[PDB]
């Protein structure tokens, strides 16, 4: 009940050694051939096994200077440890075939920082060709400590220390649970020990351990600091992908803020105090993360100079608005063009392919990084290597923080600005000759929240003993994550010549926060696309029934490491991980309902499938398109000019089933 | 001991001449010589004895219509009064020879406002090449109001009205003695009577006669409004002479800082108040200078305009910065290129080359004049010739307001972000082949205050008889300043193959506030240049001794006018006031050390003389070198990268004997 894949000799031994380097992360296994490897590893002499002589070279300079210590917290946003990430990543990308790349490996586990050798080799597996079709584990085994508060933490410090429970009865008491082999840790969300405002009601979403997952996936699948001409055609689209991304996501958060009760994402000023603060209960192995106050000044004195480069960067963009076609950055620009997406997102986002260039240099100011760090209410780093973690220096924690969802909500709402430029779909662009939805029938849509244990040992150091009996994997955390009952969408369809076609299904609300319909007009930038497929339509009447189990944009749970080792020995692999990693996962699809059906709209979109024109499948599988991103509701609408016999809009409603709290599944007796 | 040099009977009468424009500047002796040639002058008449026929037309025109009255205050930083001293300036300057610029001179005293006649009168003898070897008197004692409190003028003011003093006991008591024919008045600084911050623990310094006087020179050697065609190699350089002068007195005064145990220089936003007051203790013939209350808000209604300017001034830069290579103001310029410090510190003083023009023009609004007036805390002018004066209208003054250092730290920055476009030096550049330094020793360095007397007459009104026997000269005020004793540096270095070389002398801090060690990467803008000089290396080992009193960079008091007179009569002028007028006084060349011996670091640099491709001889006898200057600090440096065998970084500790606190010298017994 997995969606499993067959594999061969060659295959398993590769992903076994692979799998090796997320397993008891913060240790060393002196007895592991790994190390043996590691330890004497001599990249000097070995330079000719590498396609890139230069990448070699300025890696082998800055490891003589010396890279960040081990032990020490890694962020990619602070200019040092990223270089040193990039010198690293070259590294691994440019090894001549799997053995240099394997070999490489082992003498950064063993040399270098662990969190600076994760983020590395992980994004490496994602981006080598010889790579591709490998499996990865979750963020939240490789990095548990990222997905869970305190109180879970220390719970499994205090076990380990004693080597064990005191008190079985007492220990149970605190949701500590002795199950086989393994130590079970039930943990709450935060907001059962903190409700220090409103948008705690949304922490089942925002520290949903696979929303985390999500973001990070995203980030290291293209990260901002590389080009993109490894995925070709993608590279002229890569601003898109980026507003996309991002307006997906805000759409899906704002559905969870309707079902709470608590409207738009509010607007904030770099000259003025921000509302909500954020008091996150993660540790870190030095440190305790900042915490922002309420109503902070972001503002004040150790912010004046950061805040002018931000006011600034938003105010380039202003003036971008205003002359409607320019030169900048090399380029001759026109705002009348819908290529220009590509322009804009790569502004927003300060990417290599802004400049056109591989990499991003030190002097190429962020706009995100420095924003980040201002939201972040961080004091100034103690020095290159020292810095007080909040939740946004890292995208395995970013979600947490409701500042997140303003800084980009934000940045959406400028390139809507520029969206305004293009003149909105004719009838003609979206009418379907001879074809007419008559019907729509949805069967009933329920949410529930349901328990997840994940391999939390990553989180916790072994004994010398414990290590080399490989008696590593004994520490998990249940939890409830939100889920939902699979649904059927039926289709009916009338055309009269048969025709190759693209159906397309969108998640809308159905009213705003005062109870008057949504015009398209105001918010189409509110839809959430659900599915796209293909069928072929006859002459007549159509039957088409799509299953929210086989929705093209979302995917499974991912398994555990220990689980897919058992695979191994049987030749699977678990199909969703290999090649659907980066998608949301289908639990998540629909917002948290309510008891009595929270109002909602599906939109399905019927239009031709001509051919394979312009046709995305380097990055990702998700364009074999020439339209773009979220079509026809990339641009302005007006209702009347839009509206065609091949769109049906049908109201649904949102039911929630069993508990409604998530604590209430964490009570003992 | 005054260094001093020998001149004819020509020199002598053309160097008495210039000199008498400086005695009694505030009145008219209408039975001097002076005086028979400036009433009857006639300018039209004359216009054969200019080298610029419309700028005799402009003057006059200007002359027709007005000039600025007498007895008010000039200053250069409003239009109407720029305008004036500009005309008059090029009056002056294209003055075929002596005889006529001496005559014009004549006229100009008798008629023309006497600061206006002063500052011009001034830069035309820096400027005229038939005056290069001339003299003219401190600052201090040219402007005594200028260099001195309210308090020493008072008790100055009241001797005068008495024609000397009821009670030698009493006068005594006020720290008044008469020596000769001389009446000498102690004077204190200005935190023995007003303690309203912590920035008065450094007033020994801010206040400093010397300090004051030399950005007074600074300004006079190369204005801001003038074009520096003149100086023909330093055109291309004159924007990275502005830097460096910043950058050199803000280290200097940074120094003086951690002493005295005060941290950073503050940063401020013009949206925000600023902290440090400033509460002038200095007296207008017509007004009081302005004060700022501490935490005196910038954005109030009176500044909404002149901030707006600010903001889009500095933005631009952002701007500039972010798009790395840009045409402004009818120039690519290239943020790679070292060069472009030409522009950039051309940028921020907005001085007539970035226009390449002879002369700012109104309507070319600077940033550093609004900067002055928006933090000079002024209310507006009531009209062209009236304004309430603050420290920051006049070059005499400016050092005294805490404000102005946070002015130029802040414009400084931003130029330290433009400098992180240069690539870093490599090994290659800085490596001396076959020499290395193994050694360097320092003599004691101790800091002491010593009193010094000055001649203040100018602050005083004469009565007819008195201006016709000439008894004109009896004020002196005493004020303790910094000193420090002679030292000498002993540098042992090794060579294999002869060769004439280059050595450079830098002093720097050794830690921050936490007491942790200055890395370079950090700290290079924080090194203050002592020497430069050459030397001839021999195969084997030599050593090099250089004293404290040799270095290039200082030079030794000004003496009185009156001693002037003294040697003239002998046909000699003191050296230093001759070709280093314009260099910061020998005795604060050293931070005041503590009683212990306060941590501070040399920084010596030993590099090859190849030939003298392009050599600074112009305005600045200064860079011999095709070098940068501040080289090799000029730049962000690797701290691996960097350290050679060729240089040497010694720990060194600044001690101080006798009192530690000036007014302790002021106390009567
Ligand atoms: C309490 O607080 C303090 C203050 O923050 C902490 O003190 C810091 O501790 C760390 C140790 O954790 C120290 O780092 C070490 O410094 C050693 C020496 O530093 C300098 O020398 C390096 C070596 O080069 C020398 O070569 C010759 C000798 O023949 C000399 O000519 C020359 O002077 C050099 O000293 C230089 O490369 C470097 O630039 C330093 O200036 C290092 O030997 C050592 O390096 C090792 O460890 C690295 C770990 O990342 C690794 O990259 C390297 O490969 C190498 O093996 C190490 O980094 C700091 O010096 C020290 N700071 C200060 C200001 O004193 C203290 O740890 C803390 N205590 C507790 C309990 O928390
Ligand atoms: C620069 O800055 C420093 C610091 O501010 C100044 O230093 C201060 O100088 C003061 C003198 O001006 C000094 O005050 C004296 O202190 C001594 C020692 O205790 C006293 O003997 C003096 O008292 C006499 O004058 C008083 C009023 O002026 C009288 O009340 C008093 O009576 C006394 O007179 C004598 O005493 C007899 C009374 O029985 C009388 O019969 C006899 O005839 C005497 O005349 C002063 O109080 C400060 O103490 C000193 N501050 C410090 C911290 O040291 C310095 O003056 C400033 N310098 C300049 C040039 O401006």
């Amino acid at each position: 009940t997995i969606k499993t894949k067959n594999v061969d000799a060659v295959f398993v031994e590769k992903q076994k050694k692979i799998l090796s380097f997320f397993q008891d992360v913060s240790q060393l296994n002196t007895d592991d051939e790994y190390y043996k490897i590691g330890k004497d590893y001599d990249i000097e002499m070995n330079m000719d096994n590498y396609t890139n002589k230069k990448a070699v070279e300025e890696f082998l300079k800055m490891y003589r200077t010396g890279f960040m210590p081990k032990n020490l917290e890694f962020s990619v946003f602070y200019d040092k440890m990223r270089d040193e990430a990039i010198a690293l990543f070259h590294l691994f990308y440019y090894a001549k075939d799997f053995e240099t790349f394997y070999k490489t490996a082992c003498f950064a586990r063993v040399h270098l920082n662990q969190g600076q050798f994760l983020y590395a080799f992980y994004i490496a597996v994602i981006q080598r060709s010889d790579c591709h079709g490998f499996v990865v584990p979750a963020p939240y085994e490789v990095y548990p400590k990222m997905f869970m508060n305190m109180e879970v933490l220390q719970k499994i410090y205090v076990t380990k220390m004693q080597d064990g429970l005191i008190n079985p009865e007492a220990a149970a008491k605190y949701g500590i649970h002795k199950e086989n082999d393994y130590f079970v840790y039930k943990a709450n969300y935060s907001n059962a020990v903190l409700y220090n405002n409103e948008e705690q009601r949304l922490t089942y979403f925002t520290e949903d351990i696979g929303m985390n997952a999500y973001y990070y996936y995203f980030h290291s699948h293209l990260p901002f600091w590389w080009t993109s001409e490894k995925y070709g055609a993608l590279k002229e689209r890569r601003g898109e992908v980026y507003f996309y991304f991002y307006q997906q996501l805000l759409a899906r958060y704002y559905f969870e803020r309707l079902t709470n009760g608590l409207g738009k994402i509010p607007e904030f000023s770099w000259y003025s105090p921000i509302k909500t603060g954020y008091y996150p209960l993660m540790l870190t192995k030095f440190t305790p993360f900042a915490q922002r106050p309420d109503y902070y000044n972001l503002h004040t004195e150790e912010n004046y100079e950061r805040v002018r480069f931000l006011d600034t960067y938003e105010k380039t963009f202003v003036q971008f608005l205003q002359k409607d076609h320019f030169e900048a950055f090399g380029q001759k620009i026109d705002f009348h063009d819908p290529k220009a997406i590509n322009f804009v997102g790569n502004y927003w986002q300060d990417n290599a392919d802004l400049y056109g260039e591989e990499v991003t240099k030190d002097y190429q100011r962020s706009y995100e990084v420095f924003a980040r760090r201002v939201l972040g209410a961080a004091p100034m780093p103690f020095d290159k290597y020292t810095f007080m973690p909040s939740a946004m220096d890292f995208y395995q924690t970013s979600l947490r923080d409701p500042a997140f969802y303003q800084l980009y909500n934000r940045i959406v709402e400028y390139i809507v600005e520029f969206k305004q430029y293009l003149k909105p779909y004719t009838q003609d662009k979206l009418y379907f000759d001879g074809v007419k939805i008559t019907d729509v029938k949805v069967d009933k849509l329920t949410t529930f929240f349901e328990n997840f244990e994940f391999d939390a040992s990553n989180s916790v150091y072994f004994s010398k003993e414990e290590i080399k009996n490989n008696h590593v994997h004994d520490v998990k955390v249940r939890q409830p994550r939100l889920n939902h009952s699979p649904f059927n969408v039926n289709i009916e369809v009338d055309s009269n010549v048969a025709s190759d076609a693209v159906v397309k299904i969108f998640l809308a609300p159905k009213y705003d926060d005062n109870g008057i319909p949504l015009t398209l007009e105001d918010n189409w930038m509110k839809f959430f696309e659900l599915d796209w497929f293909t069928t072929k339509l006859t002459a007549g009447q159509n039957k088409i029934i799509r299953n929210s189990n086989e929705f093209v944009i979302f995917k499974e749970d991912s398994v555990p490491m220990t689980e897919i080792m058992k695979m191994l020995d049987e030749g699977k692999v678990p199909f969703d991980m290999s090649e659907e990693f980066c998608y949301m996962p289908k639990r998540l699809m629909l917002p948290r309902g309510t008891e009595g059906g929270f109002p909602f709209q599906l939109f399905v979109f019927v239009y031709p499938f001509d051919n394979k024109g312009k046709d995305l499948a380097p990055f990702e599988s998700f364009v074999l398109d020439n339209k773009p991103l979220g079509f026809p509701l990339d641009r302005p609408v007006v209702d009347a000019l839009f509206k065609v016999p091949n769109m049906y809009f049908k109201d649904i409603f949102i039911y929630h089933e069993g508990e409604r709290f998530p604590y209430k599944f964490n009570i003992p007796s």
